[PDB]
């Protein structure tokens, strides 16, 4: 499950890279980045809280 | 050389993220460091 949380972290690094590569724009980046950042919050604690 | 200008564009997009209150500066600076690192290596190639 730790990796499953690291997955959410792994997305950020790639998502930034994708945007940086010119694949995505800021507008679409924001909603996605926020959703994934939100997504982390759902899978943040639970196992250890 | 046609190797930095792509990084220049890469570095350009990263700078825009700094204006929004979102994201984390640590994430941006760390990537920026990686971006800038490739440049300095790319630059000093003429002498060798």
């Amino acid at each position: 499950l730790n990796e499953k949380l690291k997955i959410e972290h792994a997305k950020k690094k790639r998502l930034f890279d994708l945007y940086i590569n010119g694949s995505y724009e800021v507008s679409e980046l924001d909603s996605m980045m926020n959703d994934i950042d939100a997504q982390i919050n759902y899978y943040e604690a639970q196992i250890e809280a």
